[PDB]
């Protein structure tokens, strides 16, 4: 009606809000400070100094490791954030595992750009910023993981979506009702489309100044879902190369379902 919106978007940031220990505007306020700035990881020295605080593999492995420990914890989180997506809980278990687990990394990517500016990123939950020229001084292919990340955050940034808008986009990334496998595939579609209505509308009357932000947003969902194959492919092909590089039991299982 009017008021089911209004009760779908609220719940819907509410959840977000909860299940999401960092944020776009909690980012913003540490990139801008101070409540205890970042401390810096711009070279090795400083990486095993901050690792001190925050194995004994190559540097490069030891990275790989924890950006996949901030993976596993998103998709927690995710998880928790879904099950209170209106209607989700619902849905039948296989179809809740289903949706999860062919939409986490599209949601990880698309709220990993909060962290990130154009010269670095937020790591150890906001105590640390990681500088994008060090992760490009990484041997490859270590050193293509975050790059490209880089490219995408810079475009998704230029949108300049807050929180709310994050939260209603990262809804509709989750409640797709394209993914295979579905057993209750009409219900999730009607969750699908009052989500993207509630979010387009929400667009329109939070960014009055860009009415054409709701196409451009879409368009990033299919920048997504490129860049997460050829994330997936980058990923495979390191942990197959790379011997001391493991890829985490759950993150395997994701990844075996996705393809
Ligand atoms: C390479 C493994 O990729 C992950 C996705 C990912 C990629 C990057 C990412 O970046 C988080 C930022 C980060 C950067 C460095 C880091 O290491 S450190 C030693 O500086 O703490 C920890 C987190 C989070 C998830 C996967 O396939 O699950
Ligand atoms: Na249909």
């Amino acid at each position: 009606e009017t008021a089911d919106l209004k009760s779908l978007a609220k719940r819907i940031y509410e959840a977000y809000l909860k299940n999401f220990n960092m944020n776009k505007v909690k980012a913003r306020v540490i990139l801008s400070g101070s409540n205890n700035p970042p401390f810096v990881i711009h070279d090795m020295e400083t990486l095993c100094m901050a690792e001190k605080t925050l194995q004994n593999k190559e540097a490069e492995v030891r990275i790989f490791h924890c950006c996949q420990c901030t993976s596993v914890e998103t998709v927690t989180e995710l998880t928790e954030f879904a099950k209170a997506i209106p209607g989700f809980a619902n849905l039948d278990l296989n179809d809740q595992v289903t949706l999860l687990k062919y939409g986490v990394y599209e949601a990880i990517f698309a709220m990993l750009s909060s962290v990130m500016n154009k010269d670095g990123m937020l790591v150890a939950y906001g105590n640390g910023f990681i500088t994008r020229e060090f992760l490009k001084s990484l041997r490859k292919p270590f050193c293509d993981i975050m790059e490209p990340k880089f490219d995408f955050a810079m475009k998704f940034n230029a949108l300049e979506l807050d929180d709310s808008d994050i939260s209603l986009f990262v809804a509709a990334i989750i409640c797709c009702g394209d993914r295979p496998g579905l057993l209750n595939v009409g219900h999730i579609e009607k969750m699908q489309e009052g989500i993207v209505h509630v979010l387009r509308l929400h667009l329109q009357s939070n960014h009055p100044d860009d009415i054409f932000l709701f196409p451009k947003l879409l368009q990033k969902m299919a920048d997504l879902r490129q860049l997460v194959t050829e994330h997936a492919q980058l990923v495979q092909i390191i942990k197959k190369t790379e011997s001391d590089a493991a890829l985490h039991p759950l993150l395997q299982e994701i990844y075996r379902d996705m393809y």
